[PDB]
């Protein structure tokens, strides 16, 4: 029957014998255990060691496997993805389906995971009530047997599948057999941009319920206008025999304090001409001055639902955390508890570098703490319902959740081919309805999503209306078909830019400022995805946040995304490395496009995470004279765990500092007047730095946590004092091949054929391994690269434009190299042209002035042909002979920062180990730049000017030529790149050019000056 | 103190190169002990009789952003025509230059002055790579105005009919000029991107006879 019916190739069969979906149950037989959310004796975990055998197709599975263990099976941990145990390859593909598009059919070679468990069941569980098995997540489809007997079948990888085992089990030892198919008709609705894996990858459990049972309960909270009053409404449904002596009590608790309680027998109000529900009841509890739930203050109550008899015998209890909050859209604004939200959100996939798509509590907590510590208040479940514990953690720690149905059909042509087809409505409906039935009681869930990237079809309209009808408490959003269709309460585009329209046919991505005011448009706009954080990215992140604060109806968005989906592989030495698409023999694949995170897979931050934190700050600052104005962006809480640290420094040297308590009402202002600062001794720029510090530990942060910062330039004293004239005078030694400058134990060598400074000496020691030369290129960032167009790679991409113009191949032609003796200095004058197939791209004109003090002043004037693509950088590079431990600089830091991603960086004196001046992006590229630098120190060298720099043991060439960070090798000495100018990194998306015009090097003529000297 | 600031000489040197004479200068502008601007220049005069002027200006960050970064002088010559390769032919400023076209323009001198009834800075032309007046030629990438009226006289006269042609011709050549604004005329209206806020400025000119 099972092999004959092929239920996995039939979108009309999504399950067999599966129980109805419902909120989380534990079936406590003790009310106090329910109240305190302690373990239930009636909810057992079947996680642990199971038996597993891999097969190439379901037809290859032996019949004997139903009856007894297969000798060739291995003992494996469950939950797991079987790809992570090495049984077959995980596949990384973005849009293109990993199988031939031929719905509803799947390949005949369909990897099949045969799981089994021999487990014990207490005799008491079988003498009474109902024993069910719960599979929280099985990817992608499965048949279930118990003691050789077929039980049922299930689809949808991301929601629990439950089956009644009461008639199948015996007291003592039982054996489950679970046949899991990698591919099914379900796969057509599961085309999310992520690793394609399979197996029993979420918890398996056994739940015992009484025969007379709570089968469902819904909790709603309604408020008066000022939220000083609430009604909690609980609808409770039973299964089993109705008796007049049956009662339901719903009690509500605030900690140890019972707030309210209500009891009724079963029997609902008249619904229609046929009566009402005899098997339901609704309890209404009044709540005065309820403590309201929000991400700022996650106030929770506990609701306990008791099924019992009249004389007071408990049958069972269920329970949930209740958050008193109202979500509504009014006058075009999304309001929480009457106040307009500003979503500081991120998309988060369930990904673990070792365990694949298996989630654990520790990892979930780590993610939430990191999110809250970085000023996120919201998370989108991209693009499926999450492990059930996620919502509990968001309830308790305080994050706004967008719950998203497991429907993505990205690879269909056109994208709505299945979602417009009524034959696929049943399969689609289940993914939406069963999500709502599971998750509707979580306060953290504030928005329902219909899925992702599935065009817009009539099935979306039906399911949109279904949700509005069953749950009026939450807006529904959906991005497909243009982000503003009839299937969304929220304009929710992905990668719509701030000011720039992208007028694609049928589905344009308007500028977000423009989108809001389109004729007839009234809805709030919240980007479901923006700021694609792939590698060295988040360029222009500040531009989104400026718009979010300025425009009331721009209520934020969800960054793409939280965590790099890299996986761990092991080489010959057994050393782990970070792997992306293709690294498992998986093909076709989309390579490094699985890595778009603000953090690495092990949750180490990328530099971009700090830019997010700074831009998402909850305190705004202004400076007027000696007055600092602090504005709170909190909607509900006062600043009762905040103080302001201020600090005034002269070019890094502390001059004055102090602390002021912050007492700001939500949305309020505080004026802080700085004391009269002492007069500064010397020339230089005074800088004011403020930080908001949390003195007290919270559930999500440690004592001393810094939540906000800002800097301003105060007074500047320009240096007018002449340097004391050095007695020493440099000598010029002219050769046919070299201009050489000597000053005591110091030599500068200028090659007269190349026109570059080829060597510098301090006595015996060589200073350089490669000459000092102009550099106009960078090892391309992911944003420079983009995507393959078809017959070729997209010619619009920055790297493609640079390659075609010959930037990476340009060869310096010497036009002029001359030497001159001055009164107290030697002047070297050079000119170079970079040319490619007869075309002059760049002209660099330089003067090097070496004086008696031992300082070399380099003046660089560059012409860039207006018709060549704008260069990645205007600067110099060389390989220094020395390797030193520390890097010390006065400029923007401490972290990596770029011209369009430097708002988070502060001006000060920074000192880091050299290894921290390299950012270990899994896909190597230009990295580790620091901007606004006035002074750089490395070993015996000092550079002064106004430049950007990076410094590392890797050449741009090596970074450019290496696909993976683990393959990088430290070169001899230290590569230094000092730029007068550096192009922005972009990142509004990572598949088209995204560097804003004001960050492109388009001025045509560039000037910069450096002083190189010994320290 | 921008209008009252006096130049103080910090350095003035002369050097002889293999084929040129180099003059190096440095000035500071101060008001009440506060240094507003510093100007460092080299003048390089070679065997072709061309004077290459290189100018690097430092503007104190806490001083109000200046209206222009440039050079001025009163020329002895009064010529009938002004000829330039740059944006024209009409008066144009950094935030009002979209209508102007880059080309070779040639006007009578009077056309290089806009007779605003209330006298002010006027007649600027931006994006200019070559200016020609009498025997003089200037080359680079600059903004200029040229008239018989000093900035001082424009500043001191309330009506245009009270202006008097001065001896010779006042030339203002700017590396950088601030926008004129105009969103309104009763509050600051020059957009941030048209204010002179970079702190460090560089421009280069070549003065010669052609
Ligand atoms: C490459 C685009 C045409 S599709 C683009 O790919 C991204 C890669 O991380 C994400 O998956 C986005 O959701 C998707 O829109
Ligand atoms: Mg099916
Ligand atoms: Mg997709
Ligand atoms: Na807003
Ligand atoms: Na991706
Ligand atoms: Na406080
Ligand atoms: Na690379
Ligand atoms: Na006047």
């Amino acid at each position: 029957v099972v092999l004959q019916r092929r239920d996995w190739e039939n979108p009309g069969v999504t399950q067999l014998n599966r129980l109805a979906a419902h909120p989380p149950f534990a079936s406590w037989r003790n009310s106090e255990e329910a109240r305190t959310d302690r373990p239930s004796q009636q909810l057992r975990s079947l996680n642990g060691e199971w038996r597993f055998a891999w097969f190439p197709a379901p037809e290859a599975v032996p019949e004997s496997w139903l009856e007894c263990d297969l000798p060739e099976a291995d003992t494996v941990v469950v939950p797991s993805n079987w790809q992570m145990h090495g049984y077959d390859a995980p596949i990384y593909t973005n849009v293109t389906y990993p199988i031939t598009v031929n719905p509803p059919f799947v390949p005949t070679e369909n990897p099949t995971g045969c799981y089994s468990l021999t487990f014990n069941v207490d005799e008491s569980w079988l003498q009474e009530g109902q024993t069910r098995i719960i599979f929280d997540g099985v990817n992608s489809a499965f048949h279930l047997w118990c003691n050789g007997r077929w039980v049922g079948y299930g689809q949808d990888s991301r929601l629990p599948s439950e089956f009644d085992l009461s008639a199948f089990l015996r007291a003592g030892e039982n054996r489950l057999a679970v046949m899991v198919l990698r591919w099914s008709d379900g796969s057509y609705l599961e085309d999310q941009d992520m690793w394609r894996m399979s197996g029993i990858f979420r918890d398996v459990s056994l739940l015992h319920k009484p025969t007379t049972q709570i089968s469902d309960f819904h909790v709603a909270t309604r408020f008066n206008d000022d939220f000083s009053r609430a009604v909690l409404e609980a609808e409770v449904q039973m299964c089993g025999e109705l008796r007049d002596y049956l009662r339901v009590t719903v009690s509500l608790w605030q900690g140890e304090t019972q707030v309210a309680s209500g009891t009724a027998p079963f029997g609902g109000e008249i619904i229609d001409e046929r009566g009402g529900y005899a098997d339901r009841v609704t309890l209404r509890l009044n709540v005065e001055n309820p403590k309201l739930w929000s991400a700022e203050i996650p106030n929770l109550y506990r609701a306990v639902v008791e099924l019992h008899t009249a004389d007071g015998t408990l049958i069972e209890a269920e329970a949930c955390d209740v958050g008193f909050r109202e979500v509504r859209i009014e006058n075009g604004l999304l309001l929480l508890n009457g106040k307009p939200l500003l979503i500081r959100g991120v998309n988060r996939h369930e990904h673990h570098p070792l365990h694949g798509q298996v989630m654990d509590e520790q990892t979930m907590v780590q993610d939430i703490l990191l999110m809250k510590q970085n000023n996120f208040n919201a998370v989108r479940c991209s693009h499926y319902p999450n492990h059930p514990l996620w919502y509990t953690l968001c309830d308790r720690y305080g994050l706004y959740v967008v719950d998203e149905a497991n429907i993505e059909t990205h690879g269909m042509v056109p994208m709505n081919r299945l979602t417009d087809d009524p034959r696929w409505l049943p399969a689609m409906s289940e993914r939406v309805t069963r999500m709502v039935q599971r998750d509707r009681n979580h306060p953290s869930v504030i928005i329902w999503s219909l899925g992702n990237e599935s065009g817009h079809g009539a099935n979306h309209d039906a399911l949109y209306r279904w949700i509005k009808s069953v749950d009026p408490s939450r807006p529904v959003q959906y991005e497909g078909g243009g982000a503003d269709t009839t299937a969304t309460d929220i304009i929710c585009p992905m990668y719509a830019r701030v000011d720039e329209d992208q007028p694609f046919p049928a589905v344009p991505k308007w500028s977000i400022k423009k989108w809001l005011s389109l004729p007839g448009e009234t809805r709030p706009l919240i980007l479901c995805e923006y700021a694609h954080a792939m590698g060295n990215s988040l360029g222009g992140f500040a531009k989104y946040w400026q718009a979010f604060r300025q425009y009331p109806r721009l209520q934020g968005g969800f960054v793409w995304d939280w965590v790099d989906q890299s996986l761990i592989k092991y080489d010959e030495n057994g050393n782990p490395w970070s792997a992306y698409g293709g690294d498992f023999g998986d093909t076709p694949n989309d390579r490094q496009f699985c890595m778009n995170g603000l953090v690495f897979a092990d949750r180490t931050p990328h530099p971009a995470l700090t830019e997010a934190k700074h831009q998402q700050q909850f305190f705004q600052f202004r400076l007027s004279g000696q007055t600092i104005e602090v504005t709170s962006e909190y909607l509900f809480r006062h600043s009762d765990n905040e103080l302001l640290h201020w600090m005034v420094a002269l070019d890094g040297k502390p001059l004055a500092s102090g602390e002021v308590p912050l007492d700001v009402a939500p949305q309020g202002k505080q004026l802080i007047e700085l004391p009269e600062l002492p007069q500064p001794e010397s020339a230089g720029q005074l800088w004011l730095t403020v930080r908001v510090v949390q003195p007290n530990a919270t559930a999500w942060s440690e004592a001393g946590h810094i939540s906000a910062w800002q800097q301003w330039r105060l007074a500047e004293n320009l240096s007018v004092t002449l340097p004391a004239a050095s007695h020493a005078i440099p000598h010029l030694t002219t050769s046919e091949m070299d201009f050489c400058i000597e000053l005591g134990n110091k030599r500068w060598q200028f090659n007269r054929q190349s026109g570059f400074l080829s060597q510098m000496w301090i006595g015996d020691k060589k200073q350089l391994l490669t000459p000092l030369r102009d550099q106009f290129t960078r090892a391309p960032l992911d944003n420079d690269i983009g995507v393959a167009e078809a017959t070729r790679i997209d010619p619009n991409a920055w790297v493609e434009r640079w390659k075609a113009a010959g930037h990476y191949q340009a060869e310096a032609a010497l036009l002029q190299c001359t030497a001159d003796t001055l009164a107290d200095a030697v002047l070297i004058t050079t000119a170079h042209a970079w040319q490619h197939q007869g075309k002059t791209l760049f002209i660099s004109r330089k003067t090097y002035r070496i004086d008696g003090s031992g300082q070399m002043a380099i003046t660089v004037d560059v012409e860039v042909a207006s018709d060549t693509p704008h260069p990645a950088r205007i600067g110099l590079n060389c390989q220094l002979a020395q390797v030193a431990e520390r890097v010390n600089w006065l400029g923007l830091g401490p972290q990596e920062n770029y011209p369009d991603r430097l708002t988070a960086a502060c001006f000060d004196r920074w000192d880091l180990p050299l290894s921290d001046m390299y950012t270990p992006y899994v896909f190597p590229s230009e990295n580790g730049l620091r901007c606004g630098t006035r002074e750089l120190n490395y070993g015996p060298h000092q550079w002064r000017g106004d430049f950007q720099f990076n410094i590392s043991r890797y050449s741009q060439q090596q970074l450019m030529e290496t696909s993976h960070r683990h393959l990088l090798h430290a070169e001899e000495g230290t590569w230094l790149n000092i730029d007068g100018f550096h192009m922005g990194i972009g990142g509004d998306d990572s598949w088209s050019p995204s560097v804003s015009a004001e960050f492109q090097l388009s001025a045509g003529r560039y000037h910069y000056q450096l002083v190189w000297c010994q320290k």
